[PDB]
């Protein structure tokens, strides 16, 4: 078709990302690169073991939990495409790039851990099919002729399996355009192989396939070794012995002095595979684990057993096993089969539209497996029978795999088929490994790792083939399918599990260039399978799990220090540095801030003329309003240039540093020399913070000697205060009486502490007393209120509202209905009347209606001229002062500064009036986007 | 003493808190309450158990490993009393004050927890005394006369258990003064049994106490039951059987049909307790574990075996094993007799020096309880011989408890003596745990516990009494020691580990108010004993360490969610608000910034009358120089007020935010109305971020059409600017043609990139292209180095430590030494004389000598009036043009602005006379305080 010459089943790497700085649909880039790295060895050689021992019912849920984990991490791996672009390089490129350079060295070395074990699973799976199967007489080691053969059949293995890593680590150095090639012929192999073996299931159902094994009474014999069972050889005339009494008795003469089994015992002969028909199911769907050493022994049979101390003699033709078995031991030994995921994002810079075909095609290419595993494990407990199962090597029918006696044609279909392709997975995986050990070095996340990335010409690692040809040597001396595979699983599990869990905290967080636009993310997909992946870490080996985790995790922190060591110039300094850039980005993303408001606060101090703060005071009623929460910067302005009064503002920084250290404040100070003293405090409120720390209110004293002269604009700095936080939608606190205010250890032993509403907002007016009595200075004191009613309206209904709002807050305060009719209330009431409306917009948006705009006051209770008739607090001051005149702290919403400015000294003797008689005064001033429902 | 009359081994809680809002020395405050919660029923009842199933040398490393692990705990500990100023109310208040709200509340749930199921320890320990050796009639269960006693020995314990548990939480409930009255007896009897039993064993090396045990030929028998061993009973004239014989014969009839084993073996009677003078430690110092249901056996006898299929009949008077044993169960059931060290903190606020106190009150206080358990597993393993310490309840020495048969008084000394201690052990942790819970849910910090924290008056719980009156409830139907043994010591590892992981990750990352003063802290030994503890967590059970560490991490994550939305408002908002301000609370300790210099940048740019940025291309070379690391403020002013030119900067605002976002700028906005633009800018460069995350260098661009008019205070502005980042200690950055600099998409195809270096800063000099170079736009470019140098040097040198400092770093960049000799330079030379040795004094506070003074040029290389003869550049320039006229960038240090202001437009005409004929550049500007040791 001349598009399959293209075909590459292995992965890009390094060079084809340098390269994309300056074809393919779904089913040939995506889907059959997958169908080829997932299929392997296990499926050959070790699937109708497990069933034997497991039965059905516990190889059907362990090909489900199994097959569960990896389908919910291909999950994340679909929303890791969907995210960015997609680029050029493999998957290392397309995860590091989307989950940031800490999860990606830490998958990204997991990743080539698992595979460089693997491919020592699968030079241990030739030499296996090589010594037992194709040419059992290549075998070099024969030890003693004796059961002494566990240790002979271990070093047959070491000694191969480094003269084939040596060649297989010298074919991809010299011919890597070769095996590129010839990646067509080992997808044959395999697709042909599992088309032979659904083949002969279908002819089992009428035609079985005539494998004949041997019983004596009860206990399997193996065939190899004697050519007709029949213990007598009848042969005509007269009758001499077969083989097999010559390998029981003393000698072939007849006589005597047979063995005591044997002896009582007849033989058998039934068919080992009886086909598909059979109702086989039945009497195969349970367990059978063995011991090392136990006879394999077909129930339901005669069988007169000895009942003696059983001397049972490890060298007549049994069938042993060779290792004991349980249920965690088989996981281990199984789960090598379902990995090969990150195989759908090998060629990501080759397809044509690359965020629709590894979604697609890693699903499908994973749910057709399972199809596979789930309907091989009912098929072969109903095709073969259990002690032809549960030997691996095939000695029940002399010597031929088992797998392989259900083929279509002839047995050597499937020991070919699966020769080939365990080859050509050992030659894929010793490419794909020592490429992402150079992809990884590279980018120089790891520094140690630098001298794997250098290549010869045109790419192609020359040294990180060198480091993996002695990593996959520590697995051929091991020398055991069963050993090797369950430490690589444990280093698949690792990788999946890290993957599954960023991709779960990151939604949760929303850190900001993450976006999975895939369909079905849902974020709790990505954490029910993070929990699959470590609770399958645990029953493999616990103590692989637990060592595995946390070398992981000490290259994640390796990770941060030394990227953090360069990107600021210091080691820890940087840690905290970029923890809070990272934590400051997080929090610029666009919906709206808050639905309970919190005073942030900031603190405008002055200082005098060798600089030390004028009013200390100040800082302490920041002490008793926030107790350690929250944000407080502290802010003073000097007059002059930077340039010559700029040590004049180095110890102005230290004396506020030296005193909020001391009436214990927690917050940041800044000093700063402006020309004048109207835009410099002007522009401290406008860049207070940096990005979502910001502040949220003004603290500032009152401008007292504002009456006299001398000071002619300070008190016109105030009321350019008062307008800019009104414009700018900030709040409002100024005290009267700063000096008379208490210091921290002062503990006002009884009192009162009294609020005036008047006809405003009152959730900023409940909870400034609420967080004052958090302190042991405010703790003894009472809490009045008293709220101001017109007429015409009520009142006896707004009282009622109040102590329900309080009876369902516990807050025991007291409330009482002070009322006016004239034109005493018009500073508050006269100027604004849409502002209930006006607030009304404010909390539509808020979208809260289920109890929480209960909770909630001041909508539940909402049920002539500043310039020289105009607004007179004489009767409004005299019905405050009869009632709160010796109250320790009164509260009262402060009215809005005038339009123009021709009343702005009227509006400075209006709250002369008003507050006058007043010991400690604090007023406060609203802002309209303050909605407060939870209080604390 | 009438000192004595205030012993109090209670803990205070949260009373004697809220009382110190508004006499005990040592010994008596911290040492004895620690030496009284520490030694336990696990002294007298398990201990000669485990070292005649271990021997020594396993007991004597499971006391090693079990003691050392509370030493390092008792260290982290005496770091958290020396910090503060030790508040008053135990050890939940003074852990929770130096760690933390979220540290506090896991290891303070975790301990609640642990003293719960400790209650259930010593209830299991009464009536295990109570029905064994005291009173056993009171047994109302007897299952079957049969081998069936397991179950009625446990239904027996769940019916008492029950009515105790009623009683003791009704002591604790209504004679609480009663309670810490007679804690002085409960001290007594511990320390009179201890005293009692190494008594004993100084009598035993000159008289062994004659306690005597028979033996059915190498089987132990149970001489409860019969009267004299003897088999026979030869009673003078005529012989009658015994009544050993009546239990294993047919009846006493002398006749015939006695078991087999009694009838080929003799009987045997040798010392139980052999003395301390036997050679008894050889035969005695290796392990003898044993299976459920095994006769115990004394080895070294004669024992004539059946050899058959031995019916060894489990009703014969046989001492037999009651559960499997082996090394890591034996941890769990050993490990609760160190526990007990948070009890030195039970009076806090009565000592007289505190954080005198507790440090050596609590180290030794546990030093001398190792020195009881060590020396008792070699005293027990040298006085009673194997199975007699092999078999717990007594049954060989008929009843009598075998700790208690080698005390100087008769065993009711230990019996009694451990009776109301394990009795006033579980009246003491029945009121220390739900005073705990009560100090918990005043604190708020878990909101969903609030109503166990009412009380009645005076404090007194009531209602967490009911609570902790049903948890120990389910230790109880448990009904066993060995099983509520290990699930206590699992909670009491948990909150070990949390606390020394505490003050180690505190220690190191420099948190603000963490001193520990104590003397021998080094934050490793708190590290080492984190990684003890959670070692012996693994091997007790590792089901259960794996979940006790599950929910204490998911209850701090819940004080953080909690406690972050009260503090902020919102809860998912906070969690970033809080990670920001605790990482930038760090910063600010003291010690200076970084020894290896890396530009921050601060980007000052300029809209025009719609709001829209001026010269986008400054943007992109951030990016270029950045490359998404680090902090980037961008910045720009306004003119006017805020109080109408607000909507001007909302729109200028998103301005800059859609255009950072597609050159790829990662940082921060602030746009700023200020009256003029001169201080406008000026306080940008002061305020510009938030404690530590500031800024270091201001990148601007070019003052062009500065000579024409009506841009009169432009170029003023500038060099204010100049002036002012010389006196702030900035560095700067300035661009001139700032449209000629290429986008993100255009990557320079070859080319070079020219250095000019003069006669200054070079460190600054060489990181700007080395960091170009990392970016697509400049990575093909070259590098060339030009210096230059005057004469009556060398230079000869001076370009080979240029080389060879490439040649250290691998820059492959080329030099060229240019010479001048006459009064070419004068503008960098001339003004400035000193700043060879004022470097001198930057890098001698600095502190490296050892290959860190290599790596860093500038110092390996140091080997006429601006107003109306002055500054020439026409020399200079021409050798510039000459040699670097297209070459792409070329980067020059600028020189110094002059003194008086009167050459101001002297110096204007200085730079453009220097950097004409050039296409791209930038001068660059130093700062005195800048060094570059590792380039990247
Ligand atoms: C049973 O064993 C005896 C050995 O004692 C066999 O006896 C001899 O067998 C050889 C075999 O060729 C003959 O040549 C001898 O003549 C035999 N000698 C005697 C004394 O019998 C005997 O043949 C064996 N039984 C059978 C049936 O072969
Ligand atoms: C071994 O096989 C033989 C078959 O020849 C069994 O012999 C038969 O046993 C049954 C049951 O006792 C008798 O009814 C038949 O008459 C026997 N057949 C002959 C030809 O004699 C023998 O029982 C089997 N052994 C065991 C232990 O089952
Ligand atoms: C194979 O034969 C043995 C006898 O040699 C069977 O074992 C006996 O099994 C029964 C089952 O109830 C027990 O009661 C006997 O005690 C066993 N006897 C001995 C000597 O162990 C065995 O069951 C057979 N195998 C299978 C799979 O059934
Ligand atoms: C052995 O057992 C026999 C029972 O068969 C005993 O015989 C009887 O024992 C009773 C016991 O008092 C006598 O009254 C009878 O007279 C005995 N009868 C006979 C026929 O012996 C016998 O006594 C037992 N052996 C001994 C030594 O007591
Ligand atoms: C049980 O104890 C008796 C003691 O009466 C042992 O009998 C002695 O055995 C030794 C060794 O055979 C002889 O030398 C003595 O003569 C025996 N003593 C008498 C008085 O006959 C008997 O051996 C012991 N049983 C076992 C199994 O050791
Ligand atoms: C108690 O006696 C038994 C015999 O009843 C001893 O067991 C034998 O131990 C030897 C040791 O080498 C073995 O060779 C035998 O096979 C055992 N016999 C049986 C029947 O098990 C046993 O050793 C004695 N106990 C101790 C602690 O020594
Ligand atoms: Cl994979
Ligand atoms: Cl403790
Ligand atoms: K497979
Ligand atoms: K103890």
């Amino acid at each position: 078709l001349s598009g399959l010459a293209n075909y590459t089943n292995l992965p890009q790497g390094s060079r084809e990302h340098e390269e994309a700085e300056n074809r393919m649909g779904t089913f040939m880039g995506v889907y059959l690169p997958c169908l080829q790295n997932i299929f392997g060895v296990i499926l050959f050689l070790r699937l109708t073991w497990v069933v034997g021992i497991a039965g059905i019912m516990e190889s059907f849920c362990m090909v489900f939990i199994c097959c569960s984990c990896t389908m919910l991490t291909a999950i994340s791996m679909s929303a890791i495409a969907t995210n960015g672009v997609v680029p050029a390089g493999g998957s290392y490129y397309m995860i590091s790039r989307s989950l940031g350079p800490e999860f990606g060295g830490a998958v990204g070395l997991c990743f080539y851990l698992g595979t460089t074990f693997a491919g020592a699973m699968y030079i241990l799976g030739t030499i296996e099919i090589l010594l037992a199967y194709l040419f059992p007489a290549m075998a070099i080691f024969k030890a003693e002729d004796a059961s002494g053969e566990a240790a002979a059949m271990l070093n047959n293995m070491r000694v191969y399996g480094t003269c084939v890593l040596t060649c297989m680590a010298t074919v991809v150095f010299v011919g890597v355009k070769y095996v590129n090639k010839f990646a067509l012929v080992f997808l044959g192999c395999v697709i042909l192989s599992i088309l032979a073996i659904y083949a002969g299931v279908i002819k089992s159902a009428f035609d079985p396939p005539n494998f004949p094994i041997c019983l004596l009474g009860n206990r399997t014999l193996s065939r190899h070794g004697f050519d007709v069972c029949a213990k007598l050889a009848w042969e005509g005339n007269e009758t001499v012995t077969t083989r097999l009494w010559g390998l029981f008795c003393s000698s072939r003469f007849l006589n005597a002095t047979c063995d005591e089994y044997f002896t009582r015992n007849n033989v058998t002969e039934i068919q080992g595979i009886p086909g598909a028909a059979s109702g086989l199911i039945k009497e195969n769907l349970w367990s059978s684990y063995l011991t090392k050493g136990v006879i394999v022994e077909r129930s339901g049979m005669t069988s007169v057993g000895l009942a003696d101390g059983t001397p049972i003699d490890m060298d007549h033709p049994y069938v042993f096993s060779d290792m004991t078995s349980y249920f965690t031991l088989l996981v281990g030994i199984y789960f090598p089969s379902v990995t090969g995921i990150m195989a759908g994002s090998n060629r990501s810079g080759d397809l044509r539209d690359a965020q629709k075909s590894i979604p697609t095609g890693t699903i499908l290419a994973i749910a057709t497996t399972s199809a596979v595993y789930i309907s091989s494990v009912v098929l072969f407990g109903a095709c073969i029978e259990g002690v032809v199962l549960r030997d691996k090597f095939g000695e029940a029918v002399n010597g031929n795999l088992v797998v392989g006696t259900l083929a279509w044609p002839s047995p050597w279909v499937i020991v070919i088929g699966s020769f080939f392709s365990t080859c050509g997975a050992g030659l894929q995986s010793l490419t794909g490994a020592p490429r992402l050990l150079q992809a990884i070095s590279r980018d120089g996340i790891v520094p140690f790792l630098q001298v794997f990335g250098h290549g010869k010409a045109n790419g192609e690692p020359t040294w990180a083939l060198l480091l993996t040809a002695c990593i996959c040597e520590i697995g051929i001396l091991i020398a055991s399918l069963d050993e090797v595979a369950p430490i690589l699983s444990m280093f698949f599990l690792m990788c999946y599990m890290f993957v599954n869990l960023a991709c779960a905290v990151q939604t949760l967080l929303r850190t900001p260039n993450w976006r999975p636009r895939f369909r079905y993310y849902h974020w709790t997909l990505s954490f029910l399978g993070m929990s699959l992946c470590l609770a399958l870490m645990f029953i493999c080996s616990w103590y692989y799990a637990l060592v595995a985790m946390l070398i992981a995790g000490l290259i994640y922190k390796y990770i941060e220090y030394r990227g953090a060591e360069k990107e600021w110039g210091d080691g820890i300094r940087g840690l905290s540095l970029s923890a809070a850039r990272y934590a400051l980005l997080r929090l610029e993303e666009g919906p709206p801030h808050t639905k309970n408001w919190r005073p942030q606060l900031l603190v405008l101090v002055r200082v005098d003329q060798d600089q030390n703060v004028v009013h200390p005071q100040l800082l302490s009623l920041t002490s008793q309003l926030k107790a350690g929460k929250g944000l407080t910067i502290v802010g003073s302005v000097l007059e002059g240039t930077f340039l010559e009064n700029h040590p004049q503002a180095q110890r102005a920084e230290e004396s506020i540093r030296r005193l909020m250290e001391a009436e214990k404040v927690k917050g940041f100070c800044q000093v700063v020399i402006s020309s004048n003293l109207r835009d410099g405090v002007s522009h401290l409120i406008q860049s207070g913070g940096l990005g979502g720390l910001q502040h949220n209110t003004v603290l500032v004293g009152w401008p007292r000697n504002w009456r006299q002269k001398e000071d002619h604009q300070t008190w016109r700095n105030f009321i350019e205060l008062v307008r800019e936080t009104t414009a700018g939608h900030l709040a409002l606190l100024v005290t009267k009486n700063v000096s008379m205010f208490p210091g921290n250890p002062e503990r006002f032993s009884e009192g009162s502490i009294d609020v005036w509403w008047i006809v405003h907002d009152g959730g900023m007016l409940m909870l400034l007393p609420f967080l004052l009595r958090h302190h042991k200075v405010w703790r003894k004191c009472k809490m009045r209120i008293f709220t101001v009613a017109q007429m015409d309206d009520n009142s006896i209904q707004m009282k009622k509202d109040l102590t329900t709002f309080l009876y369902h807050l516990r807050i025991t305060a007291e409330v009482e209905v002070v009322e006016m009719h004239e034109s005493d209330i018009s500073a508050y009431t006269y100027e604004k009347t849409l502002v209930m409306e006006q607030r009304s917009q404010i909390l539509k948006q808020m979208h809260l209606t289920k109890n929480e705009r209960e909770r909630e006051i001041q909508s539940i209770t909402d049920e002539l001229t500043w310039t020289k008739r105009m607004h007179t607090a004489v009767r409004l001051n005299e019905v405050i002062v009869k009632k709160s005149r010796d109250a320790k702290l009164v509260l009262l919403n402060m009215p809005g500064p005038p339009r123009n400015r021709n009343g702005d000294e009227n509006y400075m003797e209006f709250l002369e009036v008003l507050t006058e008689h007043l010991d400690r005064v604090m007023l406060v001033r609203g802002g309209g986007r303050e909605v407060i429902t939870i209080y604390s």
